[PDB]
């Protein structure tokens, strides 16, 4: 398990485009899981809807690209490149308040080449998934 | 069971200083708890230390009143404000952090007519991180 | 066709999450395309890379999907409907969009049935694909 | 007698949460003088009050606090750190407006070992806006 | 004797490009009196310089013409109309702008014809002249 | 021929204050040519007018001086400032907005020793929007 100082000595990126708060679990080559808190105090929110806070659906998907990034790194001076994502899909909105959790599994390893299986759940609910591809340079 | 739409329905407050994002529980005239969910994405962390997140002590205390003035509203039997004038024994434990889940607990202690106080503690997994009692007026 | 401040009166989206800037053609039922100019005045690059401004890819997706909206509500037989993506498909980024670029979309409908829409969509910078997936909306009350 | 940068060269504290703006007078281990300039081009007053910007009140103890870092940095002969850890007694008289000129005082009431108790005050013309009692502690 | 929730009601403008916090002084088709509040709030010094906090001289520029404009909505009898700033002349800088200062407009009208405006606008800090420029505006 | 990473090596200019996105030619002593690209994901657009986004007049100067500021100092070799003391003659011609790419040209009208002039002129798609005369002197 990782915090998020640690986590931002792994991936390179910062605020506001840092979509991890916590790394819960981490097993090499095979899983992990992490999550994000969701606040009004989101620049999003300002404009992901006047009057109507919905998590921009994207987002989920980068935060659980983010989450493969530090399990590929761990398994440091070079990059995690995502070039494919499919069968995303988007179930239930996610709100202020919420915690979205992320689990990312490793589906296929191929030396520089990883396919992972996402999905985003809130209080056990799935709100997100998607099979996503990444590359290592 | 309270969210952000209708929190802001109730306290003028916007982004960015509304500092709760839900209000889980509220008797009248008696107790409110409600949280803040903690994130990196929070823009306070950018300067509240380079290479180390920590919330300040001092919005925890903003969130304790913001909720406080949620129930201080919402026990009225519309437009009059709810002015803090106080704060005493004001107590910070430890660090809240990214990640974090930020609970507070707002109870009344004194009533009279339009003055309010109120016990106030903040929490991070049942661990006590902030306490202080405010004083709060009406317009 | 349509300007900034039109679009904001089609999309309920609103800075800092409004990826469009123009729409430069747009043919009902049919095909829309729009861009957004990509600046180092975009706070993403704040933290999208230190020293290494690189356009995220996910937002790239969510410009596409932005424009195909402003063509589904320009489609159908009022307001007040919402367009929902509820599912992205073949997602592929290929080459990094940078400060300087004008970043193309291109939304073509590949499939429409009552309240359901499919775009093939696919972005361009000075006509290299940076991106395409297939995106699916419903449109509902 | 000090500016914002040769502050930053001292306090960790970064925009947007770095609420002085210069320190005017210094005397080590006893007072401390500085101030903030508060302007509309503040994020804060986006949210803390549409059509109506007041100054937040826990803003001005964090002004205090901030400026008693520095006496506290100040009083050296490095690296350690200065924990805010109570405040007592803190009232707001008056509201805080774009235009004013925050005026911070900071006295140290008590000094014990790695422990300081300031007296706070916050001024605007001269009119008493903010007060309280705050405790510091500072470690490596 | 104008404050922000006034400047606002008048002009357009908004954060985080609301350049006046305050006008002191208003005489009707002669002069305007205002200013600014400069602090390490403001997220312009974020990049006008790391480590080197300085305002943008074009700001300033952009500061005096707001006050000019608040002078051009408050002398005129329909209602409302827009003031538009078409050109600059004779801008010199002469000190760097710094947190802490106040920044202080004055704007005199030299010349006024039917829908035309000219100022004369210098800008000061502790009464140090810091800029001056020639700004003609027409009301639309 | 120079992109935004090496704007940066030559400016001090950072985000939110950098109004260059690339160069496009470069003559020594001469002439430059760059652009910013302008769109509502600009925070100005926020302030400089809700549901009327315009990008402000004073910043396309601002962009113009910052292009000069690179021609400068790639024409001299060292580190040192360019420093604007002086606009003049600055006419606006059209509103500049959400989608335009906003194109800089700068020609040295005048060069001795330390002292730069130049004329300076905006335009998108052909079309002047601004223009002005700059002065600059280069210093410690």
């Amino acid at each position: 398990m990782i915090d998020v100082m640690q986590i931002q000595e792994i991936l390179p990126h910062r605020y506001p485009f840092l979509l991890v708060d916590k790394i819960t679990e981490l097993k090499v080559k095979e899983v992990v899981l992490g999550y994000k808190n969701i606040s009004i105090s989101d620049h999003v929110f300002m404009g992901h809807f006047p009057g109507h806070p919905i998590y921009p659906g994207v987002l989920i998907l980068e935060g659980m690209a983010q989450t493969g990034g530090v399990l590929a790194f761990e398994s440091k001076s070079k990059v995690v490149y995502f070039t494919g994502i499919d069968g995303a899909k988007f179930r239930n909105p996610v709100r202020p308040g919420d915690r979205l959790d992320y689990e990312m599994s490793v589906v296929k390893n191929r030396g520089n080449m990883w396919i992972f299986k996402g999905q985003a759940f809130v209080d056990g609910n799935l709100v997100a998934e998607a099979e996503l591809k990444a590359m290592i340079v």
